């Protein structure tokens, strides 16, 4: 059934599906890099390559190098690429070129064949508009690919991942309200404690989230700044002059995000340093992720033999073998989301270490990498949310018969009957499997009334 | 234009699209992790489910707890979802429970539903083979996701990661024989060094992958071990008397690998170290093949302003204008690749720490990290040797040039007027731009003709 | 020789060195945690804790629950740990329980032994100060070792690692700005690329350095909180109404950085979210600095058969078998510390995924982590400035032959004579291992002259 | 105070602190590199150094190139060196030069200067004893190091990290044993599941050490190879004909180790894969004793706020008003050392990818990672097994009370009324917050005799 058109270059010929926009050179990079499933690169950076090629072609002919008629043709495949009309067209794989070459290639060659049938042409002939001559105007692959993964990136967290967390945590703040008159028994080093109230512990989830949304909106700066206009080594050589300023300026009015053109090309080329600083904080909040879905699920385990201090949401069957067994599952993703998030901060670490002079060609897979991480950190606090945390309720009997039970409250008692005393009591209950009330009234040490008039867990939660 | 039908589980009624083979547990599984892009569950790990369905089926007859018409049923679809029919009905995600009970569900309810069509009869009507009491008998969840994370990961490294290395390996052996007779100038912390042969210089890349391939081949015990009739704590209650055993050998029949039943089911559960233990020596690899592929685009560096001690293929068809330029392609495809195992192993062993009691609930994700490294190493070694390593050649003008001039041929001398004089010669000629035989004369240290029948690069290549 | 005098706890008798200012305490702690090093603790661990434990005994004086006396009989044992006359009185590891509980029971027994002394007691005899009833007076284990750990990463990375870094930027811009008119050939992929000035080049490490610099100090108002006053759990039970506020403000004071009290206490008990955020930025300039460290020794690479771009300072010789030889021994040291600084990282975001419930007790091995980068980088970065970057020169001559002998500035004759002309010259020049030049004049298409007037390198380095 | 005589290399004259027994390339290091606490390097990798100067020796008077005299020599320090006599000549740090030639030339100029010394001369005068002609006889920096990296690590790994494991395994095996008749309640998920016996879960832990020291041993052929005589650039240029086998062989006679000569030395000096092999089986290692500690203290968590399935030992005093109090020391510092050797393992991997050409020259940071690694385990296995593992003892009244209350005890009632009837009756008592035996009679579909019958959690540990 496969119907080719024969295209041709000085390696001969080459059978290109005789329907797909793509060009003779996408075809040979399908063949030069079968490494991994076929179109692995993110539509997010194909996405980013239809923005910035929709801007260079705007500032080329406001700079008086392309005709409009041109910018125009370019114009309006890059907007079907954005309505995400094109996907089946990029099957090139993350694992190309380190500068991300044969992408770059693959839209200029779709861009120009798709203008020329919107031109009332035949896919197949000859285009008025040339890959490299017109698409790729006052271009390089060299900067031409990191823009992408900036625009990106930058995307994916201010539109995705900031609004996830902070959703999550807006829930969680509101729980803490809700529980902030619940007493609980600490744990630490998984031992009991003094108590705190199941409010003020929920309280540190927020404020974890908190102080990763600051660190993640710190970065923000240095990934806002773009490569474009660099060219091949940063000098900006085949660029009319403004070029950078200008196209940042088109780039910036098309996503309506705030780019602007990189005040050092070459730190911009030779290294992806921004992208190293912005995925350190996505795994500073995969870090307090992971530590919050732990104690979330530790807190909710049981629901006999565990902690049993809250509910949770149950979704799912947990077990076909262990009947009406329900499991924390989507604090499970959570958590597996995280250990992703880690390994990707170490590939990203080691490839932003790897740029040779005037180029770092390690470009696919850190962009790769840090929009997974974005990605699935946004989707994982969506899901957590939605699935877990709106719907977290207290036992009340649980945490108040921990709470009863206890020996650490005894040092309520000390400015009250002394050191000597208090300690009677916690080591008589101790030995007896009894509590402290219990054992200060049959001890003849204190009355029912005296001791919960002294021992007030509400009054132990604050300085 | 989405029409349903109405399941049940134990938890309630589901609506199933209805022409899904699916049932109620996939559909809330599908609906309730919208994270990352739909149906990542690699089809490598639904392809060892059915594997281990077929099995366990079998060994279910054989000890008298399922009849052989139903084990057929059961084998049937197996065998449709390993021809790589079926794959449309797997929609769930690797960020889903961590045990992956839900793809375990999932194709027990896609070998119900399909079964019951193959019997004659309508997709939504009670099967002839019941999901959990049949397709999932005398098994669990825990038991079942460990087994064909095992198994695809064996059969990828097996079948894919090691024939790729080991090809690889052969062609850098056959380049380190052709080259062997090739002098050329060695470099110690990039600095100009005494003369090694190009084909002593490949055959360190040789040796490397070798002890590669032997880390990795002496992971394999731990990695044929199957979790498989531990159940849901690792007792195997509710097995029969010898099922470990018996469905072990019947999934080494059906895969043709040489799986066994894990010596201790509780390891098997509670922790997947086989996996840590098997990627470390993926990673290890990964480590070998970036230092190999730097260098080769370090030695081919050019044409003017590097090294260009070799010439490597292009792949691409250039530009009239930019003749002898250099693509080293599938030296950064590798090198990516090495990059990515590198913090896969980083999620494998962070998520390997982190088993509680009786099972490990990091499993998913641990599969799909290592499906990836061994895929990624095995496809990137077949793209760098067919493209890449069968064409490298010598460029024996220019390596003869950089050889002639190293400043530490002066080493030779040694044995002659001692390390002290020559350090004298060699740091005189960098100071002044001049050669080592023209500042040996001027300082009086050694004759031209002395200089000409002690300096020889072609005798340095060996032991005294 | 070694003589002893004999403490007594329950566990009965323990022979403690007759000379040394720990207790019974302290000295079961080096036999219950024999693991690496004797001593292995930070010094800067101590000294963070002789600061905290001073404003500790200021605070509880002010608040009236410590007698003045009291205060200074501390406070004087603390100035002299911060003189650094004890650090031989703090024998245990970083491997003790992740509270470091032993570390602050070791502060405060030396507090009080010494204080007894300085007292005009004998060592042995009975203190006036109580190690827990006076030195740990309003504190826990759980609050006062992570107060030591930010107080100590704060000065480390303000006083030492930060003006390393800013050193080591200021040289490479002297440099670049003495670089800026020496052009010289880019390499893009290892391969031969368009030009651009060495100063270009060197002010893409610059601007690397100056982006890490600002991503560092966005850390620090996170890593100014301190715990301090959370206790045993976060709540501040058993501490006097304003002790948290006061007690910063006083170690503000006596370590003249911005200190401030944790917003919330759970945060700062239940995760090191801080160390995870800083420590990020420190690995961020590892990964920028190992970049920086690596294009140096390549540049300045060979002397005959490498780059040879630049000359570096020659400080030892580098072989004793190869006479003559030296090596780029700095850019060495300094990618060395950089991977070292990569799996710090992965160790503290591990250790930081892990806290449960109200305390992460992780807390010395994230300590250890994080004070070991900060000082490597700032004494790698002073030793690197020092002994390279200062004395980096230009190679003119052989900068000059790579540019007049490059293929690559064949396209500054595309507008002059067309495209195909300008690649008759390049393609003859490769096939004879000729310059450009040479081909342009002996194919009788450009003057010398001409040549000179049209393909000027210098004119190549801008848009 | 400071007295100072002169010295000298081939680059110049250097001051040299009066009294210290090393020369002019020691002093120019020490200066040069003020990078962490002095004198860094490990004491390890000096003992090493001094078991292949002696080797070394002793080669290359057998081989006529020394004689026996200066052998005796250069021998006598090597054993004052390996005695701990002279630490305090040794004061270079882990960060100097890749290759670590400044501390080969360290123990070159110190055994060349003591020896002097022990003939009878004046320290600073010319020595009996060359440092490079006699001491570095048949040698280089590139190939020294990696020997002492191998020497040190192998003694590291089979003198303290496996026995101190192997310990701690014959442990946790006693306990096993002690524990197999004690039926407790499996948790999967962290949630109530079905029996096993405490014997049954011990005995997982004892098998992930089992397979961590079987992935260890594997690592140990590459590690015996040694990168002795590749001199320079690995072509063993300068060595006497069989001196590459030789000195392996005095080598693992003074180090009663299995050391033997590299296959391929350009292997040994570009790359230190069998530091990144060997390393990734202690990193298994201590993924799997960050699980075991991690599940001991959490069984441990009480005394009446969590599990309290088990009583660990105290280690300390504790406080009157405090009874009970659980002190979980040995599981911090075990899973802080865990969390130290899984970054130690990024740091190797990354150093290990960036050799070039004919030399790795992250050596240094390479050696003191692994040593660090190999300590820190063995200590820890240490400690933690007397001062933890071996005082387990089970609190059996509270892990009575914790089966007996587990809902998926129903999972019992299955082969007799049904996992959908089991599951209404878990259900029932989950919301109602009743027993199991309750609900079923209520629900009418278990009596309560057969109840009694029907759930016995001894009989739930082992197959049908």
């Amino acid at each position: 059934h496969m119907i080719y058109r024969t295209e041709h270059d000085t390696m001969g010929e080459v059978k290109v599906p005789v329907d797909k926009f793509w060009g003779a050179q996408t075809e040979r990079s399908r063949n030069n890099f079968k490494i991994g499933p076929e179109a692995s690169m993110p539509h997010e950076i194909i996405e980013a390559f239809a923005y910035l090629k929709k801007a260079a072609a705007y500032a080329n002919t406001d700079l008086r190098v392309l005709p409009s008629d041109k910018r125009d043709m370019i114009s309006q495949v890059c907007d079907e690429i954005l309505e995400g009309k094109l996907f089946d067209q990029f099957p090139l794989v993350i694992w190309q070129t380190g500068s991300g070459t044969q992408s770059n290639m693959n839209i200029n060659e779709v861009i120009s064949n798709k203008a020329h049938v919107n031109n009332g042409g035949q896919l197949g002939e000859k285009s008025e508009v040339h890959p490299n001559d017109d698409v790729n105007k006052s271009q390089s692959s060299n900067d031409t690919y990191p823009t992408a993964m900036h625009i990106a990136a930058y995307k994916k967290v201010v539109e995705h991942t900031i609004p996830a967390v902070e959703t999550l945590k807006n829930t969680l703040k509101a729980k803490s309200e809700a529980f902030k008159n619940i007493v609980k028994i600490g744990r630490t080093h998984l031992m009991d404690a003094t108590p705190l109230t199941l409010g003020q512990e929920f309280s540190g989830y927020v404020a974890q989230l908190e102080f990763g949304l600051k660190a993640l909106k710190n970065t923000l700066p240095h990934l806002a700044e773009l490569a474009l206009g660099g060219t091949a080594v940063g000098t900006g050589l085949n660029t009319p002059q403004g070029y950078d300023v200008k196209v940042a300026e088109y780039i910036a009015k098309f996503t309506g995000l705030p780019f602007i053109t990189a005040e050092n090309k070459f730190e911009a080329l030779a290294a992806h340093d921004a992208i190293v600083e912005s995925h350190g904080a996505l795994k500073q909040l995969a870090v307090s992720l992971f530590k919050i879905a732990q104690d979330i699920r530790m807190l909710a385990s049981g629901p006999r033999s565990g902690i049993g201090e809250i509910h949770i949401p149950e979704n799912e069957p947990g077990s076909s073998i262990m009947p009406g067994k329900v499991n924390p599952t989507q604090n499970e993703a959570m958590t597996m989301v995280c250990a992703q998030v880690l390994g990707n901060d170490t590939t990203i670490s080691f490839a932003g270490t790897q740029g040779n002079y005037e180029l770092n060609v390690f470009k696919p897979v850190m962009a790769y990498n840090f929009l997974q991480s974005a990605q699935l950190i946004a989707d994982a606090c969506i899901s957590f949310n939605d699935h877990c945390a709106v719907g977290i309720e207290p036992n009340e009997p649980r945490i108040k018969e921990l709470v009863d039970k206890s020996l650490m409250l005894v040092t309520a008692l000390n400015t009250h009957i002394g050191y000597e005393n208090a300690a009677k009591i916690a080591k008589t209950a101790h030995k007896n499997g009894t509590t402290l009330k219990e054992e200060a009234i049959n001890l003849g040490l204190v009355t029912a009334e005296q001791f919960d008039e002294w021992v007030k867990p509400e009054d132990m939660v604050g300085s």
